[PDB]
Parts: C-alpha cells; structure tokens; sequence
C-alpha cells in the first residue's frame, strides 16, 4: 500500500481504466511538445533548404568577368538573379519534406557507447503522424469486439 | 405534432445527451465562429507574403542607372520586372501558410500562467481541423463497447 | 380507402427505419447535384482569376515605343513575354479556391429571418465535401451504440 | 464433426455471405482494372494539356524570323525554351483533373443527355476514389448495431 | 519451456490469436520498417526525374558555339541556367508518382528466391498506403458485429 502503482499484480482492478489509459498514449501530444522545444539546434532543416546556397555562391568569381568583357560586348547583365530564381523553385519541394525531417537527423550511433534517449526527435507531429496514429485506437475497439463475439446465449 | 424528436422524453435519463455532447465540442462551431467574429485579421497573413516587397525595392530606384551610363551599349533594359518574377514564386509559397498562420505568434508568446481562458489561438483551419477532431469521435465508440464486452457471459 | 400510410405499414417496426433513413440523409447525392450547377453560377469569382488578363494587356501598347526608336540598339526583345509568366502562376493558385469559392454566398444580405441557415445547400462540392459528411455517419454509429448499452442478459 | 466449420450455428445460407459481398465491391479492384483495358486511349487527358499548345505554337514559327531579317544587328535569342517552361505549369494543373478526368473522357458520342449508363461506372481510381469508398464500407456497421440494439444484446 | 507459444492464458487457444493475425497482415510495417533503414538506396525515384535530364544536356555543349561564331555579337550567354530551371519543375511533377513506384517495380525482372536481392528494390508504402490500408482494419470490425447479432434477433 506505501508503495502503489498501476502496473504488476492486478485482479479485475478497474479493467475500464486501463483501456482509457492506453488511448492516452497513443495519442501522445506532451512529447509532440517536447519535439518544438529544440528550436537552438533545429537547424536540421536548413542544412537541406542550403542545399541551393552552393549554386548562387559559384556567381561571386562572375562579377569580376563583367570587368573583364569591357572588350568582348559588356552587354551580359542578370547573372547573378537568373541562379536567385532557381533557388526559389527549390523552396518550392520543402512542402513533402514538412514532418519527415526529424527521420535524418538523429545519428543512430549507439556503437561507440551512449547517453541520453528520453528525448527520441523522429515524430514532430502536425498532420503525418496525427491522422494515422489516432485512426489505429480503431485498432483498440477491434480487440473488445473480438472477446463479445466468442460468447452471447 | 413534431419529428426531429418523437413524444416530450422517457428514454433519456441525463446520461446520453451529455456524450451527444462532447460530439458537438469535438466538431468545434465556437471557435470557428470566433474567425467570423475577428475575420478583419485577414490582413495578418498578407503581411508575411510581403517578405517579398523589399526584394523589388532594391532595383526601382536602379532605372537612374541606365540614365547615368547611356554610352556604354544601352542594351541592359528589363532589370525591375524580373526581381518583380521573384516575388510571383514568393505567392505559389502561401499553400503553407493559410491554416498555419495562427501558430506564428504563440512561437514568441506561448505561456502557460492562467493564459485567455482555455483557447490556444485553434483557429484559421477549414479542413485540418474537420476531418482529424471527427475521427476522434471514434475514440467515444471505444468506451461503451468496453461496459458490453464485461456482462453476458 | 388509403393503404400508402393508415395503419400495419407503422404499427411497431419504424424506430429502426429512422437509423436507417438518418444515414441517408448525411449521404445526400439528389441534393449533391443541385450543389453540381453552382460549378456554372460561379463566375462571380471568375472577375479574381480574370486578374491575369489586364497584367499582359496593358504593356502590348510598350512594344509601339520599339518602333518610335528604332536606332537606340534594337536588342530589347521579350517584355510582353515576362508578365505572361506572372499570368502561369495564376493558373496554379486556382485549386486551392476551386471548391471553397462558393463560401462567399452563405454570406446573405443585410436581411435576417430564413436564408438556407445551418443547411447552406449553396456552400462547396468536387471533394471537401464528401470526406467531412459521410465520416460523420459515423458518428450516428456512437448514438444507437450507448442505448444498446444500457442492456446486460 | 464433417461440416464447414466446428459449428458456428448452421443458418447462415447466403445472407452473412451477401454482407462480406458488400465490402469487396467497396474496395474497387475490377474497376479499377477496366482503368487497364484503355491505357492505350488513355491520351485522351493531353487533349486539355493542349490548351498551352496554342502558347509554344506561336514563336515556332519565330526561327525562321531571325534567319530572314539578320542584319538589323542579331542578339535576340532565348525566345522558344521561356514558353517551353509556360506548357510544364500547365503539366501541374494535371493533379486536379487526374482521377476525375473519366467524366470529359466519352465525346463524340452523346445526344439524348444519358451514356454509357452500366451501373454508373467511374472507370479510373488512384487516390480519390479508393479513401472515401472504403470508410463508406463503415456505414454498413452503422446498420448492424441497428438490429443488435432492438433485443438485448 | 522451449515449447508452446511466448505465454497461455485462460479462454485461448489460437481462435483469439487468429482474428489478431488478420490485422498483422494489414498493418505489415516489416516492408514500411525497411523504407527507413535502406533510406540510401531510395534513389530509386532520382532515375525518373532523370527523365528530364536529357534536355539539359543539349546545350551543355553549346557553350563551345559560342568561341566558333565569336564575331557576331557574343551577347547570346544565359542559355544553361533557364534549362536547368526547366528540369527543377519536372522535381515539382515528382510528388504524384513519389510513393505509388512500389506498384510499378515488381512488373520488372521477379524470380525471387535468394534473401539479399542482386536487383536492389522493394516496396516503399507510408502515406497513400498508410492511411487507406489500416482504416480497412476496420473493415474486419464490420465482420465481429455479423456473428454477435444473429443469435437473439
């Protein structure tokens, strides 16, 4: 009695209460929480948006040619807001990638010891994770139908 | 004399119309009618596609350029429309934005002491919202099935 | 001399017609079509999409100045082109207002007392509709489901 | 004993079959293999593609231009790849009339408004057609709880 | 016990296992739990949009047309940016066929036997699979109701 808890040695005690504690967990909104909290180093994100930073830097070496062509036309502008356009396409694919890039960030290391773990960082949660996870407590009520169907007379 | 409730009422101690409910707070008509009520804020969301405005400021005052030089070709029209082309990407990234908008501020003012009532700015949605919130309604399903499933032996 | 509807046709066997009919009534495709003609009435948002053709319409009159100076260079080329491309763009915010359009008409004019409210039967239809609607005959499953739970043999 | 099964109750007939048959034609798997039997007709969606063909048309002819006219000064290149681009923005509005493309698909073939008429028939499916046809396959459990609830249980 | 199966329990055998193993098949996270672990070889879509990449390659080359003509003008730079541009839209045409390539690989080179796989391939399923695939576990619910109901009335 000192002691207490809610798992190991039961007998019929409130079988209503785990069934309601189950859908608690699967719904798990408190770590979703913990996920936005990492806002320092979640800048995850951005090294995959960089990946267009290196196709607009190659330009910098460009401005110095304009000098040069003072003898080939000089007639040559734009070149480095044409590389700025195909950046903003690049924009454009981020919206798949919302949810999904917490998957890549963790190493998955464990070889050469370890540490923390009570933290995860591979859900986030806003729309992916919700509709499917949530939809499978339906998975729960076709536990409870299957026992009612064995007996009935 | 009616139809959408047959006799005065017998078959309803108290119990059923308080689950029918937690139905109507799932589906959430307050909230939704409280964007009717502020609809004005409308603005709030253009105010972040003007991200876009300073990029064209730049150049505008660029045309004096061409007048400065005239000597050296002239052939370098066309520069204030193309940084305009820019921001016409800038509109395709607002397919992110509409029902995510309202999450933006909180992201500097969270809190948790007392806070407005009991809301957390769960507006702006017409569709997120619907379709997750009334699948959750499944999740009643699962707590009067459990009572069956214990008697009839 | 009627026999349609007087008596045997509803002694004591029309409480489970009425679960039957309350599904129907959430399906709803003879009313779903007259929602289908709205498709041709809404050219009142057609005046947003139609933004586009100004844009392209107005410049065609720049070209002229080509001819006028025709000395200058001539190397010019392309300006009715760039506003064109803004026009492509506008072909791609147009799914998202595709359905949701008729949200302007539940509006009503400044004259209360019946006007289709709660009903709409003027509101959106080509796919939020059906999704929200008949997820929520689900939701009659959880009423017939609570009185099947007071019983216990 | 020799039987179907170890007993189960021997009054089934065909009548627990008829509701299993129900579920099976929900899903949509031969319907969806007629979507096959055309694959080699199913160039019929290019036909609204083409409303951009008109846009590449009208430079086509331009080429032959600078070759006639080359002594004014040359240098007026790019002009056939820019619309190039203005037809691949017409290929993103092709995710909108995708599934629902069997409705236009018949012409050429209409008089007394009706057609084909074979069961309604959709003839397509990918997406749109397999998520709101299958939770439907859940209002059929909307009419078994229904003669569950008028005995006991 | 180096027999049997994990651990008993009373009114069991292997009916209620049974019911249990129909939903193991829908959920089948096995092949979905490989997409994550093989995310290196998921270059499998980098070969389709690939498709494009023969167009950009023309002009690759023409950069050396421009030293051969060099009395012209010279003014004609800018061809390569703009159709690399042309192939980052065909990325935008990449989010329908995305997750649906599972169903198109097995009808290409099968003969299966070995465990490792010289062909490099399987099926990716975790978002149009995800969310129609498992509500249809729901489906078997529909059938629990059928057997329960028959008995009484």
């Amino acid at each position: 009695m000192a002691a207490l808890s809610v798992d190991e040695y039961k007998l019929s005690r409130e079988k209503k209460l785990l069934l309601q504690l189950e859908n608690a967990e699967t719904l798990l909104a408190p770590l979703h929480d913990a996920k936005r909290k990492i806002e320092q180093e979640a800048e995850a994100h951005t090294d995959r948006v960089a990946w267009a930073g290196f196709a607009a830097s190659g330009v910098q070496t460009g401005l110095f040619a304009r000098l040069t062509w003072w003898e080939y036309s000089w007639d040559i502008v734009e070149p480095v807001t044409y590389f700025a356009t195909y950046s903003t396409v690049a924009a454009t694919f981020g919206y798949y990638l919302y949810t999904q890039q917490s998957f890549e960030y963790p190493s998955a290391r464990e070889r050469v010891y370890t540490k923390q773990f009570y933290r995860r960082a591979q859900k986030q949660n806003f729309d992916i994770e919700k509709y499917n996870r949530l939809v499978t407590e339906v998975d729960e009520l076709r536990n409870q139908l299957k026992r009612l169907r064995d007996p009935l007379e």
